[PDB]
């Protein structure tokens, strides 16, 4: 019978930050991790401009000899995860390894180190591809990886869903547990998507802010002058603990997940619907998943891509979910300030969630200076906003129409 | 309590045919779909082989311009998913689409278009990459295109688990239907690593047979002289349905999918233990799911790529699982014939071991010539061994250790 879920750790890499604290600290004082990419050549790009991890030092964690074999994207998750499995003060044992498992999961996965052995394949032949390859690069190697190296025997999996992917993983991670298949979980996802074919990919379906001269300002949800999302890199992770076990060994907990919805929008392959439909359906699931009153919702980490589109969606749905409460709720994205981090964007955004829970504060949506049409809400606009929180929501919306919403609360 | 899932419809393009009837005749006959890769210079690579889909026409399912976005994985998927659905009769409806959903994964996704955008990106600079290479090319779109050709709003997701993900798919999909996310899902994988990347990779890694002057011999699972696995193409998609659905608008139901089981071996990046320890719990865990005791078992599809390690661990895994049982069971691997599918591997598999229910028939192991040290098990050489299979096992254990389980029972 359904057990409950609460958060015992978390872990982060972000264009703010090496972990949670400081990424954290960003989030209240309003500060862009958004500059010109410096790791590569973008003269020929539409867009040379992103949120770039800054220092990071993969010898905090991996031996340089295993960190070679190793995309980013995976050095990125595992970061992140072991930052997680510390914070929650859990000790893996022959008596609890097989209920401890991993959902880490990626949207894009390896491809600047499919990219760097296709340009070996291409200038030089087969025998030039690494021999770690396919282990260095497809996405379940976080999962993989990280159970290697804790002895975790539990459900090893990852989810791909594009934009989604980090609140898909979290979501059914929680179910996992809920369910008895596992008592501990850490889920969330990784990208490093900022190589040729991730910038020109994405530059090809014109889909990115070309702000190049003012890169800081590029990423507005909701402002008037936005013209595409931020690509951006790091790694969320959470430890998710059944309630009671999380009890049994006095651990600290930051909140409890009480709420999943998952939706398709059967629309487009990339567009959502200008009425956010399928948003509303995703976040009308959670709200019944978790046993509330729409009306206890304080807080929402929205997707908030900066796109024309999404943007205006994202108004639509949580009017029609949250009718004349829409107006109390305090609604913000904090890509305005990472930019959008993919598949870990809803990894990161959960924490800021359960960080938006234990500090009492809502974070800011930078750079909202002249609000579009209809979009008349509390969008925490410039500075965070110290209030009450009770029950905070985090959406994701993705490609191929998958919805994904989370909902936390305070937990006493 | 849970709700009971059987199987409505099934959909297939493996290396032995473009539907599941075609693909079956084959397995049962124990014809190979092995051979020399065509329109593609192999020259320079040690491995010049695999199973290829034969004759595929993706305008029986697409027009040309929806056809010309996506990957060869991806239209393996849409193909399968759109046979299967149609297998199943299913009318999708207003009043049923909410309770609909899709969970088709890959394990490596979208190599060849990711090879055909790097030779643009090489050659011409950013400018010329597709404006559908990102959503032509990541792996939540085989749920995401199917979604939105049939109107599915259910829950949308992919799973990537390496060579695990068909298992875990179906696996997962099974368990939204069960915990009442959804009556119906469509579930399995799909996979196109048949080029230079994915022979060039694996090849790298020394993963592949190089038996390159006998194809239809190159996979040989347990026989002593096998040299490693042989990549192959294809997908598999079932109809998932919970019981009392099924029953009310009167569906043929091939078998009832009884168990799932998951595990982390937590031991290496690419091989198993020597003594399957992880396969033996997942396994276990598949049995207690099911409610079954090992000594039920009648057929096991074992995962049987024809590696040295992983043939000897899947042996000694079944053998601890189920002692005096051991064998008295039937396994086979359809490797022998159809080579590994990847992630796409555990979706045929299960279609396979669902159709041994139906046919009372444990498909062959071909070319198990000269068993190994310890392959003393019943695994079915050379030909088709018609018999009492009321329970039937498929097992997928993957890169990263991951395992995954399906039972199936015959329903009557
Ligand atoms: C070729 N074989 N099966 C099919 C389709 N079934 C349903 C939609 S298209 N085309």
């Amino acid at each position: 019978s359904r057990r409950r879920v609460v958060i015992t750790g978390m872990g982060m890499l972000s264009p703010l930050g090496l972990d949670v604290p400081s990424s954290w600290e960003g989030i209240l004082a309003g500060r862009s991790g958004i500059a010109p990419i410096e790791h590569m050549d973008l003269s020929a790009y539409s867009t040379r401009f992103g949120g770039s991890v800054k220092g990071f030092n993969v010898e905090e964690y991996l031996s340089a000899k295993e960190a070679r074999k190793l995309d980013l994207f995976i050095q990125y998750g595992l970061a992140a995860s072991f930052q997680a499995v510390r914070d929650s003060g859990l000790e893996v044992t022959d008596a609890n390894r097989e209920r401890i498992g991993v959902s880490m999961g990626s949207g894009i996965g390896g491809l600047t180190n499919i990219e760097n052995n296709c340009r070996s394949l291409f200038e030089q032949g087969p025998r030039r591809i690494s021999p770690f390859f396919v282990p260095g690069s497809i996405i379940n190697m976080v999962s993989g990886f990280l159970s290697i190296h804790l002895g975790l025997q539990g459900p090893n999996y990852a989810l791909t869903t594009a934009q989604t992917t980090g609140t898909h993983s979290i979501g059914m991670a929680a179910r996992n547990i809920a369910y008895g298949e596992a008592d501990v979980m850490v889920a969330g996802g990784s990208e490093m998507a900022a190589c040729g074919l991730g910038l020109g990919g994405f530059g090809a379906a014109r889909a990115l802010s070309t702000r190049n001269d003012e890169p800081t300002r590029a990423s507005r949800p909701w402002d008037r002058d936005r013209d595409g999302f931020v690509l951006s890199d790091g790694s969320g992770a959470l430890v998710l603990e059944e309630l009671e076990h999380a009890r049994a060994r006095g651990a600290r907990i930051y909140a409890e997940l009480v709420g999943f919805g998952m939706s398709g929008d059967a629309f487009h392959m990339t567009a959502p619907p200008e009425d956010g439909a399928g948003a509303a359906r995703c976040m009308k699931n959670a709200l019944r998943d978790a046993g509330l009153d729409p009306r206890q919702v304080d807080y929402i980490n929205a997707h908030g891509t900066s796109t024309p589109a999404g943007d205006i969606a994202e108004i639509a749905a949580v009017k029609s979910v949250f009718g004349e409460h829409a107006h109390a709720l305090s609604m913000s994205s904090t890509k305005s300030m990472t930019g959008h981090l993919l598949g870990a964007a809803g990894a990161v955004e959960a924490i800021f969630s359960v960080l938006a829970l234990r500090d009492q504060v809502a974070p800011p949506t930078i750079n909202l200076d002249n609000p579009d049409e209809g979009c008349d809400l509390d969008l925490v606009a410039h500075e965070a906003k110290p209030r009450k929180i009770d029950v905070a929501l985090s959406n994701s919306f993705g490609f191929g129409g998958t919805n994904g919403t989370l909902v936390f609360r305070r937990f006493a």
